[PDB]
């Protein structure tokens, strides 16, 4: 890979999310250490771990479930043994029990609070990343850029040099990070960041659908990919900052093949600015129509898109 960071998310921890605490095997599950194994096969050094705030803290500003940290550590465990790093994203959309963060019911220190614990328990962890909040939206640009200041101020503090992945509101999507249209873009806001510990990426997501949200297995064209990128893209050069695509996907057909090569071709050609991608998504929990898993079948054979994505790790 001539970008740092390729592999996938691991989809599972963060399933059946309405059920608090849920309970493990039956509402969500971790990885199986094999996931990890196969993945690291296929060249992929990169692991997103969705989990949920609600699972991990189960009261805001209180203690950590020990339970959970106990999995996310098996995880980790796991993904060190395969020489992968492990992103901890916190799969929440600015949201802790259906509540948004800047409400009176979650206060944007709360989310502070939450990554001040977690860089305490993995500040030592070189293999450890922080994804501080998947898509967030139902929050202004501004908003959400205090409260992710906020979060890496407190997560500097434990003294963690951890890589942090920043995202934006309106999903964080790549397509729409300079729109003006309804306010204040993500460019604008987040450009406000400062980071003590100069350890910061931008993630964005990006799929290729009608409106950008992976719920069709269509790609609109098959080079809307990289063309969605590029305005992402120049604000990080503009900016001196690096990105990371937190998620993607494409369905199996030839358009979207097309695309997605595309995709990964663009940010190989602007691997200065982009640190690199985790496609959406495997784990063993997808039914056999999910139209993005890349988990290898039951029979142990590789899913289609996996021969595209290798060949970019
Ligand atoms: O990106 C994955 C994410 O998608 C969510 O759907 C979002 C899309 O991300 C977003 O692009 C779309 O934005 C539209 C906007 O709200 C409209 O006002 C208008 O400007 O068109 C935009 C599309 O070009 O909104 C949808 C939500 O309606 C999914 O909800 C989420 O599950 C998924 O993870
Ligand atoms: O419907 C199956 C399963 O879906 C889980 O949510 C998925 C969703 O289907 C997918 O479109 C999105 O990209 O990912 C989420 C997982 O983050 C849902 O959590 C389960 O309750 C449900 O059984």
């Amino acid at each position: 890979h001539m970008l740092k960071y390729v592999g996938v998310n691991l989809s599972g921890a963060e399933f059946n999310s309405r059920k608090k605490p849920g309970t493990l095997f039956k509402d969500y599950t971790y990885p199986a250490a094999s996931d990890f194994s196969y993945f690291a096969g296929k060249g992929m050094n990169t692991i997103r771990l969705p989990f949920l705030w609600e699972r991990v803290q189960p009261e805001l500003n209180g203690p950590l479930d020990q339970a959970q940290l106990g999995l996310i550590k098996k995880s980790l465990e796991a993904a060190k043994a395969n020489k992968q790093y492990l992103i901890l994203d916190l799969h929440n959309y600015a949201t802790y029990s259906g509540k948004r963060i800047g409400t009176s019911d979650v206060p944007a220190g709360a989310l502070a609070d939450l990554w001040r614990r977690l860089a305490l328990e993995f500040k030592d962890d070189k293999a450890v990343i922080f994804g501080l909040m998947n898509e967030p939206n139902g929050i202004s640009a501004p908003d959400w850029a205090n409260a992710a200041q906020g979060t890496i101020t407190a997560i500097r503090k434990t003294g963690a040099k951890n890589l942090i992945l920043v995202p934006g509101t309106a999903y964080t999507g790549a397509h729409s990070w300079r729109s003006t249209s309804y306010g204040v873009s993500n460019a604008k806001a987040l450009e406000i960041l400062k980071d003590p510990g100069n350890n910061l990426a931008f993630e964005a997501h990006q799929y290729l659908d009608k409106d950008y949200s992976g719920t069709k297995p269509v790609c609109t064209s098959d080079s809307v990919g990289q063309e969605k990128l590029q305005g992402f893209t120049s604000w990080l050069r503009e900016n001196k900052q690096k990105g990371f695509l937190g998620e993607f996907a494409t369905a199996n057909n030839p358009v979207c093949d097309k695309a997605l090569e595309g995709m990964l071709t663009y940010m190989e050609k602007n691997s200065d600015v982009w640190l690199g991608w985790t496609w959406w998504a495997a784990g063993a929990w997808w039914k056999p129509d999910y139209p993005f898993t890349v988990q290898p079948g039951k029979d142990g054979s590789d899913k289609p898109q996996m021969a595209i994505l290798s060949k970019y790790a």
